[PDB]
């Protein structure tokens, strides 16, 4: 599947205007089966989580939305789910407190959670996990972290290369019971084609859509070959 994405700061798409709803509705009209939203306001301060806006967006489309940004606590997860999101995207907390997040898998179910991992390939060829582009590696490999969560039924992993087709081939082959999503590196429609044979289950596309390089419809046609 193609997974269209939007980042939101105080109601604004990032500056591509402040009306995300018609955009999301048109993404769905073209055949998207899932949408990806990042709450940048919530990421900066979870007390200012854009819950009202998320409710409206979710209510206004007919497809599941996975939402991330400052999901730090069990209460954050619960609030998003209650607002009607389909899946909560867990990022830094998944790296920093795996035993706590394993508890979340137990409470909410693996269908409700996506682990978002930023990956750097280091000098020794190891896929290092990092909690953001701005920070050093955290000392755990992608494989070790995935294997940490497999015993609670991990199903969805969103992998961003912040340092690669080979990367996706390898991890997808190693964990065929996991549906991997790729993020980043989609600058044009040929990049979607390059991911087709890899085993990646979902391709997140954000900026390319906003810049009008191609449409969701064309992305899906390419992806489905």
């Amino acid at each position: 599947m193609i997974i269209p994405a939007l980042d939101l700061i105080g109601g604004t798409v990032v500056d591509y205007g402040n009306d995300p709803l018609p955009r999301l509705q048109d993404y769905a009209a073209q055949g998207a089966g899932v949408l990806h939203l990042v709450d940048l306001t919530g990421a900066k301060d979870p007390a200012k989580r854009q819950i009202p806006l998320i409710k409206t967006l979710v209510a206004g489309v007919n497809v599941p939305v996975q939402v991330g940004g400052g999901v730090r606590t069990e209460e954050d997860v619960a609030a998003l789910l209650k607002a009607g999101v389909a899946r909560v995207v867990i990022a830094s907390t998944a790296v920093k407190s795996p035993d706590v997040v394993k508890g979340w898998f137990e409470r909410f179910g693996a269908q409700a959670l996506v682990l978002a991992l930023d990956v750097r390939i280091d000098e020794h060829g190891t896929k290092q996990v990092a909690v953001s582009g701005w920070q050093e590696n955290s000392g755990v490999s992608l494989e070790q972290l995935v294997e940490t969560y497999l015993p609670v039924g991990l199903k969805h992993v969103l992998c961003t290369d912040i340092s690669n087709v080979s990367l996706y081939e390898e991890v997808c082959a190693r964990y065929p019971q996991i549906a991997f999503q790729s993020s980043g590196g989609i600058g044009d429609i040929d990049d979607i084609a390059a991911l087709r044979g890899t085993g990646v289950r979902g391709v997140i596309v954000g900026r390319a859509l906003l810049e009008g390089k191609f449409t969701v419809k064309e992305a899906i046609q390419c992806w489905q070959n």
